[PDB]
DNA sequence: TGTTGACTATAATCACACA
DNA sequence: TGTGTGATTATAGTCAACA
């Protein structure tokens, strides 16, 4: 009753900070909420893909790097 | 509108890589057929939670899962 | 209840990718 | 060689009104 989502709302801490971003970076970056990229990556949100594929966009991050990241941090 | 078409193309391929109908992967996932329907139509703006339903009931792992849908990225 | 109608998947087939 | 994805007709299936 936690994973995957949780898995995602990390990746996306994880680049954002190695990013050297905010959460009020990442909102305007990506056009959403500051209240929303906060509750995802404390995992209060139940997150979309559209509204993922708005992050990786905010983040300047490819689709396929996200993934493969994403595979990585499960392992 | 392209992560979301990109991702319910692996969710019917696998679907019939397994053999199964959209009934059957409505039952599986414990989804209504019509939001099964729906998502592969293009689309119901699909929340990750259902996501990870799909794979469960698509008895398969989300790293080959990914990993697939990356293959169905790079063009 | 019974059925009409439009929107679907489904299944059989072909043909050209690719390895 | 060999399997497999794409595209195709064409059948069967779904659902959502009606009286």
């Amino acid at each position: 009753e936690s994973f995957l989502l949780s898995k995602v709302s990390f990746v996306i801490k994880k680049i954002r900070l190695e990013k050297g971003m905010t959460q009020e970076d990442l909102a305007y970056k990506s056009n959403l909420d500051r209240t929303y990229i906060s509750g995802i990556e404390r995992n209060s949100r139940n997150l979309t893909i559209k509204s993922l594929e708005l992050i990786m966009k905010g983040l300047e991050v490819s689709d396929v790097v996200f993934f493969e990241m994403l595979i990585k941090e499960i392992l």
